[PDB]
C-alpha cells in the first residue's frame, strides 16, 4: 500500500536523475541493487515514525530490531543491557556494495562500524590482510586515537552495517566508563597484528 | 477533518512498520495505546501553527493550555507571570505508559520532568521510595549538580508530562536568577531524605 | 490560486487547532486578525523561493521590497549601500498587534527591531514614556551593552517591523565596523535621557 | 513526468511570488532567466536523492558529473583522486548572471569558487584587471589568509560556479596537508601581481 507506493515513488525520481545526468549504465545499476538492497521495495520515515513515539518505545522497538545483531556480539551479550540499549539508540543503519571502500587507510575516521550482516576485508597495506564478518566491528581505532586509519575495508559482499559516529561513542562511553576497556583491550589486540600496542 | 484524517493516516503508516519488523503484538499494542493516549485522534502541527505566530501570541496560548498545570505548581502561582511564561514556552509534551522508566539512576540526565497528570514512584534503589502526582516535578537535581540521577522514576499510570532540557533549565535562570533558590531548596531537601545535602 | 490556497488552507489547520484547545473566542479573535495582517490571504515559502535564487538575486529582490523602509531610515539613506544590502538580508520580517509587548524591561534581549509601519511606546518605567514610528529602530541597547532592556516596549497599533538577532548584527558590524558608532550615539543619547550614558 | 512538473508547478509558485510583491519587470526577468539556466526545466531534490545513496556511491555520481571540470583543472588532473572526490563531495553548485557580482572586495570572504563554465572579471581596482575562464578558481586566499577579499569578481556571461566553504576547505586540508602549497603557490602569486607577496 502506502509504503510500497513510496518506495516506486522514490525510486521513480531517481531513474529520472540517472538520465537527466546521463550515467554509465554500469553505474545506474550499482544504484539499482543498491536501492533494492537497502529498502526492499518498502520506503518509511523512521525520523518521523520513531520521533513520534516515547524514549522507552523506542528503546523496546530498537531492542527487538537489534536482538539478533546483540546475540551474536560478545561485546553486548555479557554487558548491561541499559549500555546496550543506549548504543542501539545511536546507531545508524548503512549498505555497502561488493568492492566497496567502507574505510581508506590514511585517511581521518569519525565513525565506526558493527556487522549485521556480511563479510569485510581488512586490507591493512603490506601484507597479513584479515576477514571479518557478523558479529564483528571495526573503526573503534581512531575513535580512541583521533588519528588515521589503520587499514582499508572493503565489502566482499553486500553488507549490512551499523555505524556509530565519534561524538555518540564519546557519549556513551561517559555514561559507562567501564566499558572503553573493551574497546581498548581489541584495540591494542589488532594494533600489535601490525604496529601500535 | 483535516485534524482526524492526518492521524489515521499516520498511525496507518505506523501500524505498517510494524508489520515489517513483525513486532511481538505484546508491543504493537503498547504503541498503539500510546497513539491513542498521546494523539486522541488528532494529529497537528505544533511547530509550523506556533511557528507561525507573534511571540505574543505564542504566550497567550501557551498559558491558557497550562492555565491547569500551573494552577496546581507552588512552584508558578506565586512567581512572577513572565517567569512563568518563559520556562512555559520552553517545555515539551510527553507522555510514558504504565511501567516505563522515565528515568534511571546511575544515568546522566540533561532534563527534567513537571507532572501534569499522573503518578510516578520514586524508587530511590535501597529502601523509603516515594510517590509523586500531579503538580510535581522531578529531575532537577541533575540539573543543578551535573551529576547522576539519585533515583529512578517509574510511571504507575499514564503520565502526562513536560520535561524542560538542562539548556532551557539554565537559560530561564539566567534571567530569572532569584528562582534558583526554589529549586535548590526543594532538591537539598529531596537530597537529606537520601545523601546529598 | 495556489497562494490563496495554501493560506486557507493553513487558516483552516489553525481553526481546528483552536478548537481542540478550547481557546476563549477573546484569544481565537487576535489569533484570526493577526493572519489576515500578517498573510493577507496568501502564505509563500520565503525560505523554497529566496533560498533557490543565486545571492545577487536575493539581494535585488530585498533591496526592492524594503525600498521604501530604507528611505524611511537615516542609518540607512547616507550609508554604503552594500552595509545596507547587508543588513536587509539579515532582518526577519515580525507583526505586532495592538498591546502587545515587544520588549519587556529587566528581560535579556538577544534582537533589535526596525519599524516599517506602526507606533509603539517606549515606557522607561517611572515616567517620560516616548513614542517611536515608521523609520525608527529598537532594542539595540542589549545588543550593544549585553545587559537588560532598559525599557519596554508597546504595540500602540499593528505594527510591521524587522528584527535583528545579536549575531547577525555584530556580523555585519564585523564587516563594516564604521557603523558601530552610528547605533552607539543613538545609544548613548538615548542612555542620557534615562541613565546610562 | 515527474521532474518537469515539479519545475513548472515551482516556477508557478515565483511568478505568483514576484507579482505579490509587484517587482518591476526589469528583475521579473533575471529571475525568469535564472530559473531556466539553473535549472533547465527539471527539478530535483538532490539532498534527498544523493542523502538516500551510500558514501561509495554519491562519490561515484559525483566523480562522474564532475570528470570534465575535473578534467580541466591542473589542481586536480594530478592529484591523488581521493583529494578529489573528497573536495567534489563539499563543492555547492551555483550559477550566477552576466553583471552580477560574484565576491566584492574588502568584503570577509567565507567561501572560494572553481568555474565550471563562464568567464569572470577580477576587477582589482586601480588597474591591471584579469579573466579568469573553465578550470580556473578563486577566492581562496581569503581562505588562508582569513582577511578581506583583495579583488572584485564579476560575472562577464552566465556562470556556472562551484563554491567551497571555508570550513569545508580547511577539513579537507587538514586531510591532505600536501594540497595547501598548491593553493599557496598560487595565491601568493596572485598576491605578488597586485600587493601580498
Ligand atoms: N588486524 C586487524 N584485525 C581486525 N581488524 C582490524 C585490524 N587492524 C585494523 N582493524 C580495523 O580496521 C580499522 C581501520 O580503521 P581504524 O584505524 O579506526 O580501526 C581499525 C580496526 O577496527
Ligand atoms: N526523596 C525524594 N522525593 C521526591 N523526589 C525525589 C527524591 N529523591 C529524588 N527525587 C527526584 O528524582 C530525581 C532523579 O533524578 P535527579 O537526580 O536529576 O532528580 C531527582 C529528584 O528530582
Ligand atoms: N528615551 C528613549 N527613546 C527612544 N528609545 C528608547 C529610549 N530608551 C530606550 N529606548 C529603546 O528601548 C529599548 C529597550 O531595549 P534595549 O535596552 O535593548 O534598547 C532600548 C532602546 O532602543
Ligand atoms: N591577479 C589575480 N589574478 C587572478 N585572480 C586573482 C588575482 N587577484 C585576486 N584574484 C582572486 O580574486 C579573489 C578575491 O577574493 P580573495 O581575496 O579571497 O581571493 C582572490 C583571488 O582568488
Amino acid at each position: 500500500d502506502s509504503s510500497r507506493r513510496q518506495y516506486q515513488e522514490k525510486y521513480k525520481q531517481v531513474e529520472q536523475y540517472m538520465s537527466f545526468h546521463k550515467l554509465p549504465p554500469d553505474t545506474r545499476q550499482r544504484i539499482h541493487d543498491y536501492y533494492e538492497h537497502r529498502y526492499q521495495g518498502k520506503m518509511f520515515d523512521e525520523e518521523s515514525i520513531l520521533g513520534e513515539l516515547s524514549e522507552p518505545l523506542r528503546e523496546e522497538i530498537i531492542n527487538f530490531n537489534c536482538r539478533k545483531l546483540v546475540a551474536s556480539m560478545p561485546l553486548f551479550a555479557n554487558a548491561d543491557p541499559n549500555f546496550v540499549t543506549s548504543m542501539l539508540t545511536k546507531l545508524r543503519f548503512e549498505v555497502f556494495q561488493p568492492g566497496d571502500y567502507i574505510i581508506r587507510e590514511g585517511t581521518i575516521g569519525k565513525k565506526m562500524y558493527f556487522i549485521q550482516h556480511g563479510v569485510v576485508s581488512v586490507l591493512t597495506k603490506g601484507n597479513k590482510e584479515t576477514k571479518l564478518a557478523d558479529g564483528s566491528y571495526f573503526g573503534e581505532i581512531c575513535l580512541l586515537t583521533r588519528g588515521r586509519r589503520t587499514a582499508s575495508v572493503r565489502a566482499d559482499t553486500y553488507c549490512r552495517l551499523y555505524s556509530l559516529s565519534v561524538d555518540n561513542f564519546n557519549e556513551v562511553l561517559e555514561e559507562y566508563p567501564m566499558m572503553r576497556r573493551a574497546f581498548e583491550t581489541v584495540a591494542l589486540d589488532r594494533l600489535d597484528r601490525i604496529g601500535k600496542k
